[PDB]
């Protein structure tokens, strides 16, 4: 064909029931996320060109950076809470990254203040039951798909995008035909 399985995506041989529509997997601590997302904006380009009433979900996993690393996915939790996503994504990864200022929870505790969330609030949500269980889904939907590497997208817990079998000499072209792939499997 022109979308070969092996190819822009593999199949998964133990699909996923009730899975999200579109999953998105990564880590603050993995270098291919932050290019993902900063520079390549992916999440962004595939919601452009998904059908709608096409729900898009990001997860944050456990098995990079340790101790921080879970850190991190009840942050994330948090942030999916109180719906800030938008606020802390950037500052956590060059926090992580670029500048390695996050060393402690509470490094990850002051991107959220100086984003602007307040600290009632915020400590708030952390010890929340209902972040609780958001870190619980994370771990789960991570749990049902055999997740040992991010980046890593999912579509409807039968199709893997495999961003390896895809032309990178290009920026926007990798973007395009990635997000593409995320639109044929969407519809498949």
């Amino acid at each position: 064909a022109q979308y070969e399985d092996g190819k822009q995506y593999t199949t998964l041989e133990k699909p996923v029931a009730g899975a999200p529509q579109v999953l998105e997997f990564f880590s603050f601590f993995c270098p291919h996320c932050y290019q993902f997302e900063e520079v390549l904006h992916i999440s962004d380009n595939v919601k452009k060109k998904l059908p709608e009433g096409v729900k898009m979900t990001k997860y944050h996993v456990n098995f990079m950076g340790g101790d921080l690393g879970k850190d991190l996915t009840q942050a994330w939790a948090v942030a999916m809470a109180l719906g800030v996503e938008d606020k802390v994504t950037v500052p956590l990864f060059e926090g992580v990254q670029k500048t390695q200022t996050i060393r402690s929870a509470s490094d990850i505790r002051d991107v959220f203040i100086n984003a602007g969330i307040k600290g009632e609030e915020y400590d708030a949500a952390w010890n929340s039951f209902v972040v609780k269980s958001l870190v619980a889904q994370q771990e789960k939907a991570a749990a049902d798909v055999q997740l040992r590497g991010v980046p890593a997208m999912f579509v409807n817990g039968k199709y893997q995008l495999n961003p390896q079998g895809m032309d990178t000499s290009n920026m926007d072209v990798f973007v395009q035909q990635y997000a593409d792939t995320v639109k044929y499997l969407s519809e498949k």
